[PDB]
């Protein structure tokens, strides 16, 4: 399924993922497509920061869900 990942500086990168995929694997795909290292990735879905160990299904992330990417560099 397709999901969307928007960053602060625009950049809306589409990912082809499975509901059972891990946050680690998603970050890895982002690193494969964009060049942003996983350790510098903070993902937010539905107002909650995603953590290692979960699946996309653990956050009820469905088809064409929109995630938001923020580097740990730019604080919040």
């Amino acid at each position: 399924m397709q999901i969307f990942v928007k960053t602060l500086t625009g950049k809306t990168i589409t990912l082809e993922v499975e509901p059972s995929d891990t946050i680690e694997n998603v970050k890895a795909k982002i690193q494969d497509k964009e060049g942003i290292p996983p350790d510098q990735q903070r993902l937010i879905f539905a107002g909650k920061q995603l953590e290692d160990g979960r699946t996309l299904s653990d956050y009820n992330i469905q088809k064409e869900s929109t995630l938001h990417l923020v580097l740990r560099l730019r604080g919040g």
